[PDB]
């Protein structure tokens, strides 16, 4: 991922399987914020659950370059929140991704959820 | 009918003046929820501000013992949030307070506010 000579290697790091990525999901009580070039969505009808954040993103060298998608999951595997780029694909940075994550986590914690993040998120996005 | 001695301590810490404790405020956009034996209030309108949490509470065994009141303040000194005991006054512990502070800070960060807590809260409460 950084041995190859003379060119930068891009990587797609994936916490979520294809199935998880394209799975369609629904929120009973949608809460949504636009945070710069990213969209944060949260189901407010989720409380006091253990939640994990999983993200699929593009890294260049050893820095997050592009968030493709992030979703929050219950232990049972259900999707309760999400961060994605705006439809216009505005271009965004690590700082943008970090802020959006802080917001999603904040929203979850206001509902008394216990939130953990994947190693990859911890390494590149948080 | 035994004699009762009353021995003063210095275990009661105060970040807020009695005035700040007494003051009366209103949320533009009020939200109020019960977290265990505690009531958390947060003005839903307040976003992207620098917010400081100040509290008045007793300590014991080097941890918060009982919360009298916690309030969140803008840099102007306007109140935007609060954690108080329920009027039942049902009794609570360090763990209850810590949970409620997590919730409040959570709601604040959902609204993109930057939160810091007083030294006392850092040391004893969160």
């Amino acid at each position: 991922h950084m041995t190859i000579a003379s060119v930068p290697t891009s990587r797609y790091l994936s916490d979520m399987t294809l199935e998880e990525m394209s799975r369609d999901w629904f929120m009973l009580m949608p809460r949504q914020k636009i945070i710069g070039p990213l969209c944060v969505r949260l189901d407010q009808a989720i409380m006091e659950k253990n939640i994990v954040l999983k993200a699929n993103f593009s890294v260049i060298f050893n820095r997050l370059e592009t968030l493709i998608l992030l979703r929050a999951f219950t232990e049972e595997g259900a999707i309760v929140g999400e961060i994605s780029p705006l439809p216009s694909l505005p271009g965004h940075t690590y700082e943008d991704v970090k802020n959006a994550v802080g917001v999603l986590i904040g929203g979850l914690e206001w509902n008394g959820n216990t939130v953990r993040v994947s190693e990859n998120i911890q390494r590149f996005a948080w």
